[PDB]
């Protein structure tokens, strides 16, 4: 998805995977 937001694209998975935990609704 473009070699720009790459890093974000790679941290978001961790953010979602963090938030899921906190509120998995």
């Amino acid at each position: 998805g473009g070699k720009w937001s790459k890093s974000s694209v790679i941290g978001w998975p961790a953010v979602r995977e963090r938030m899921r935990r906190a509120e998995p609704a």
